[PDB]
């Protein structure tokens, strides 16, 4: 399948080179996989989700995404026009408030929730969790992300937007999950992206068009935008049977575009998520 005039990030993950405009992807599109978006929620009614999104848990008064961030990330995972895995199922877990903030204990609870809740869902091609969030280092947040990964969920987490070493941020610093840095459409590390030995992979993160609340769309930037590219690609590759939740991050790194990025500090991987799609 080919989506013409796609958002640059979708084009980038299906090309060995920057500057293309078509998103080439296998039509299975993540069907049969499930991605939990742990964030401000998901506006499931957005026409771009086509019925495939639902809220499953909130830690606040409403399940409504009153911010847009979680809707945007969910759209990059799996919306029709803006998504990597256009046929995946999306489950929203609202651990962040409508200002985009959330206490670590609530974020931990939401990770534990996904580890259990997945056992009640029919996700035959496997389960992914996209965590476009984080703050300062916390061993308990890291442990929660490690548990979620251990339970059988492919966990993708943002590296953080501090232009600093991700070792000081969580859950970015948890080794066992897939920590995602951000790049721009010219294949530079995004100016804000964290870096460091713990990063596993980079994804498109600067000027990412996706769904927004109110049935709208907008472009925003962050490692929060790169993370759902990788979560969606994992779902896509799991549906293709090329990898599993336990091994998807390593598979994505070993099939990434290598050395294409600039302003990567020595000791940080130079790997850009790539679907390797061949018609
Ligand atoms: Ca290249
Ligand atoms: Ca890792």
């Amino acid at each position: 399948a080919a989506q013409t005039n796609a958002p640059w990030g979708l084009a980038r993950i299906s090309s060995t080179s920057p500057g293309t405009s078509t998103y080439y992807y296998d039509e299975s599109a993540g069907q049969g996989s499930c991605v939990y978006v742990i964030d401000t929620g998901i506006e499931a009614s957005h026409p771009e989700f086509e019925g495939r999104a639902q809220m499953v848990k909130t830690y606040y008064y409403s399940s409504r995404d009153g911010n847009g961030h979680g809707t945007h990330c969910a759209g990059t995972v799996g919306s029709r026009t803006y998504g990597v895995a256009k046929k995946t199922q999306l489950f929203g877990v609202k651990v962040l408030d409508d200002n985009g903030s959330g206490q670590y204990s609530t974020i931990i609870a939401g990770m534990d929730f996904v580890a259990s809740d997945k056992n009640n869902r029919n996700c035959p091609k496997g389960v992914v969790a996209s965590l476009s969030l984080g703050g300062g280092y916390s061993s308990s947040v890291n442990s929660a992300a490690a548990r979620l990964q251990s339970s059988g969920v492919m966990v993708a987490v943002a590296a953080g937007n501090n232009n600093a070493d991700a070792r000081n941020y969580s859950p970015a610093s948890e080794p066992s999950v897939c920590t995602v840095g951000a790049s721009d459409r010219y294949d530079r590390r995004s100016s804000f992206s964290n870096y460091g030995s713990v990063l596993d992979i980079f994804g498109p993160g600067t000027d990412i068009l996706s769904t927004w609340i109110g049935g709208s769309t907008r472009s925003i930037s962050g490692t929060s935008m790169a993370t759902p590219h990788v979560a969606g690609l994992a779902a896509y590759l799991m549906t293709l049977g090329k990898t599993t939740a336990a091994s998807a991050c390593r598979y994505i790194a070993d099939t990434a575009n290598k050395g294409d990025l600039s302003n990567i500090p020595f000791g940080t991987v130079n790997l850009l998520a790539y679907n390797n799609y061949q018609a």
